[PDB]
């Protein structure tokens, strides 16, 4: 029969509202509740038996680590339930990529977990939210969606929660991945073209049930004439690990290297990422002697993704060699 | 009757060196001299009369504001000479997009200024440097190249120095612009398909000859659970303007808003940019009341690009409304 | 005051209708008339004084050369009128790129000509048509839109009618150009980032007023084991010129070259294009001796674009050297 | 204990030759031998024990169905030998995507089969061939490469032979897949990010050892004002199946429909593909009643790719429903 799908609403633009129908970029996020959001798509009933639950009502750029745990643990409870077949989470696009990757690492279930949002508020003309939610439920109730990890369904695509990222502003095609979408969803039907190769959900060594609180991890941006100011201030404020958002291949300025070395000697993990996020990856020992300095490379993960993985990995290990191995498998 | 082109060497991967021919990503930059580079491309003579000049031998990620002024002034001197028709600058790829944009804003000349680099060291197999240098001189010696602002010539393309960006790591197609290439360079021939719409070089209200010092501008990255720590730290250490690299449409977490407001009252310019750099732009008054807070929006410019424009702009005005106009015109 | 905008409706998906709101890819095109299409966007009134006119009601893949002339001449009449400031044409996406390029070459006016369509029918949920039409009128009533040539406004972008093409199926971001969009349209405001470099509208040597009928031009596809069968059959059926949709750089199979040579000797113009349409261009004399055989290269234009330019150019010249010059300027 | 890799040379640009070092696009293909190619990359020895074999010396645009069978059978023989671990095939870029897909369908083996080419002749500056060949052997000698189907290694990427396509002319980044790269190859090391979802090699129901002849399949291009001329001509000359390269979602002009129906009754398979090859796919029963007319839809495969699948499929069945299943699984 129909699959049982639960919709966990967290707010965002999909639940936002603007001044008029012409307002597709200027609006107030997290204004509409889950039940009114479900009622806007009557054709949802033909896809599955759907239930709405309001986990929170926020603008995603203002999300906290405790908001993540709250959502993560609620997902884990729903997943354990026999009466729940799939899970759809409505999330603001700003940090959707962070939450999607977090869930991918800590939810040890093969049940479909789909995160969805929209680039235009439901009050705008040609609002992308209705179809995105339809596609979300369509994918969550599909048996073929199992064992694929966390999924993001926007712009008629099925993107991997791991490496999808908000790469384009304003437009509905906002979410892209350097390794392409896994498939597409058209008229309730899912079409797969690729499979993930990185560890996730059921085969992850991490488990949200064991996590009580996440370690503080912060990101410093690198550019011309950059100093160590931001790096030291974040570390002094409690950061257990710093994500270096370097130029090119995770490059570090000669006048910032000393700060990073002493920060490492003082127990802070130094993870090299970059602001070159359309493609490619940061190679270990290429731009900097990571072995010599005992640093970690973030591979292909962008700064915000790298932070998420760092937080999670550190609840299990403070070993840099193991942290490096984790950045190469997840 | 061959044009006179001067090559201004600054280091980078083009003048880099790896341990073997199989080393295309692991190597040491700034190892080769200017006339050694010129000697490797004998065919350069066919295109024009080339003169080499070593301005500096550095890795671009370690560039400083003074290095920018030195290069900017050396370029201005060459531009005023009648014995110079076009100017080529070999520069490390890491911060090439920053320098190229700086020159696009402060060089009051219609003579071609082409910045070029390479993703592979000249010691590697299939090194991309030689052809890149050849195309650079080909474009600099071409009369059709005048009046189009600063250009970057890599991957057989003619990119605008304004918005071209290092978006992909490792690959030779590293540089991309959200608005596309202006043209292409094939077998010494230039092909134009697009023209710049933004103010540059000749019609720029800025001039390197009147610029003696650049104000300190820093960048703070925004993400999930971000605090005002780095923002305040950077401001306390001399930052006259802070480039906010926000999530989505330059969004600011509710927790960082009051700090940004206080730093604004204290005279630090708040420029909202984003880490969504593949397309679109940050819209004024959308995600935040820029009018109420007297903040500036970076339009389509990424963080590092917005930093350069801010620096240059602030040498002429500290009026936020004038600053916004400038970000909308350059 | 408000600009006078005329909407010329030709049918297509924007005027289509599906079985239910879930039907975004399966529908019946050309079902809704222009007046009902205008009435679906009440906010259109705030943008300009709009008038609707039904030129035809067809599915664009079934468009004829006489349908093009009909539309082309009707545009020319509206453009000559002082009571018309801008023109918007609703057209099916399938051959939108053909019509947009045709108008770009034959309408000698600086008035804004905007072609628009949608990827989903107005009956679907999250239909992209309403906003596309709004953006179309917004752009057509903008004084800054003048002298830019023919424009296509879809997916919040402003694309050039010359090289925009339907490159992706199903998705709203269907239209792409190898040289990028000219700008974007967000909330009725137009933002420009690039300018066209190719000849168009007011500076075109072609004029629809002089054209009574277009020459027959056809396209043959090239692949592995291709024979001359299609090339000879099309020519024998009246084709004055054949567009060779070759592999790679307009390459021609060794067993197809003879047919092309004799076809040329018999008065048929041979234009080399390719099915490598994401980027780059076909170089003259590279893959085949175009000078020796007196062939023409289509530069960067795809097969269907190349056909449009061929048809138009031939109403003025049957000279191959001049045809080549035209393919290098338009 | 170095793996044994055989390089099967077939010609192309890698073995091409230009007049000078400045000639990167104008040159003559198939000029260099297999052991001359191997001698140019001495470092190849570090990776594995390599044996060279010249199967043919042709320009890929002039490839025939028999050339495919010859290569396909020579590959099968090498695959069954225990003295062969991986197979590298140097092939002209023009029809590389066709051959690579053919081999992906008919080679019943999990041993690595890597097809490689280059955009610049080895005589040119910054020729891309040497590194491309190095990566090819690096990937073929890697145990991780087994069971992933045919791979193409250019531009530092690991592309799937199924959907990789020559999408950009001139540039080294010529090959692109709508579903993204599977991984990357850097400094002799392979990095995987995605796995194939479609049937290939080992789990393919096809086998080159049981294939003696390939049925003739041709392609007709669709556009504005298209007639049934080429469709009928191709069918009258032996075409057992016609690949319709339609506009949009494989749409067919109302004028060409009756002819396609008559050719179907006569036994010619009608496969609807499109010239919208950057993304998306052709949907069954959307633009045309495929069920009523007993036609087949090519899914996401471009024209030349659909031709190869049709050829191979038709050696096993002429049942249209079975043919549709095959297009949905491979
Ligand atoms: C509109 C786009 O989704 C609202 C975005 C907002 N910053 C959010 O909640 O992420
Ligand atoms: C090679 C990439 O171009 C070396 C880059 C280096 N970090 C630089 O000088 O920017
Ligand atoms: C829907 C997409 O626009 C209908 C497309 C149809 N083939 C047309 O009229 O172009
Ligand atoms: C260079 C591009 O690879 C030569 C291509 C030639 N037409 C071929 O052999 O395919």
């Amino acid at each position: 029969k129909l699959a049982n799908v639960v919709i966990l609403a967290t707010g965002g633009t999909i639940a936002g509202a603007g001044a008029s129908a012409a307002n597709s970029a200027t609006y107030q996020a997290a204004k509409v509740g889950v039940d009114k959001l479900i009622a806007g798509v009557p054709e949802l009933a033909d896809l599955a038996n759907v239930r709405g639950e309001q986990v929170m009502q926020i603008a995603s750029e203002s999300i906290t680590n405790d908001d993540l745990l709250k959502l993560g643990k609620r997902v884990a409870e729903l997943a354990d339930s026999n009466d729940v077949d799939g899970i759809v989470i409505t999330h603001g696009t700003d940090t959707l990529e962070e939450t999607a990757y977090f869930l991918n690492l800590v939810q040890k279930t093969d049940k479909p977990i789909v995160v969805v949002g929209s680039m235009r508020p439901g009050t705008a003309m040609s609002a992308d939210g209705m179809l995105n939610l339809y596609n979300a439920v369509a994918v969550a109730s599909n048996k073929d969606s199992r064992g694929k990890g966390v999924l993001v369904t926007m712009n008629d695509e099925i993107q991997s929660g791991r490496d999808v990222s908000k790469s384009i502003n304003i437009k509905t095609e906002a979410f892209k991945s350097a390794w392409g979408p896994l498939g597409m969803v058209v008229e309730g039907k899912s079409y797969w073209f690729r499979l993930p190769a990185k560890r996730h959900t059921v085969n992850s060594e991490f488990d949200i049930k064991q996590i009580s609180s996440l370690p503080q991890v912060d990101i410093a941006y690198s550019y011309g004439n950059v100093t160590d100011t931001a790096y030291k201030a974040l570390a002094q404020n409690g950061a257990k690990a710093l994500i270096h958002a370097g130029t090119g291949n995770g490059s570090v300025s000669s006048r910032v290297v000393p700060a990073l070395q002493q920060l490492r000697k003082n127990g802070t993990q130094i993870i090299r990422s970059s602001h070159v996020n359309q493609g490619g990856f940061v190679l270990r020992n290429a731009e900097q002697p990571d072995d010599k300095n005992d640093w970690v490379v973030a591979h292909d993960l962008n700064p915000e993704k790298a932070r998420i993985l760092a937080m999670v990995a550190m609840t299990k290990t403070q070993d840099s060699k193991e942290l490096q191995r984790i950045f190469w498998e997840y």
